[PDB]
C-alpha cells in the first residue's frame, strides 16, 4: 500500500502489533486449558 | 491507483490487525496438532 517513514507510523505498528499479541495470548491459554481439564481423564472420576 | 490521504489511520490499523491475527492462526493450529499427534495415545497416528 504505502510504505513512508514517520516516528508516528513505527509506534502505531507498534501498538497494533502488541494489542494483537495480547488479546490472542489470553484466547490461546484459555484453549490450552479449557479442553485440558474438559478431557478430564477419558471420565469424570 | 491512488496517491492521496485519507483514511490511512483507520486503514493502517485493519492492516496490522489482520496480519497478527493471520501468523497466530497459524502458530496456534499448528501447535493444536503438534501436541495432538504427540501425544500418539496408545499407537503412532
Amino acid at each position: 500500500m504505502t510504505d513512508k517513514t514517520g516516528r508516528e507510523h513505527l509506534s502505531v505498528y507498534a501498538v497494533v502489533v502488541i494489542a494483537s499479541v495480547v488479546g490472542f495470548c489470553l484466547l490461546v491459554m484459555l484453549f490450552l486449558l479449557k479442553l485440558a481439564r474438559h478431557s478430564k481423564f477419558g471420565m469424570k472420576g
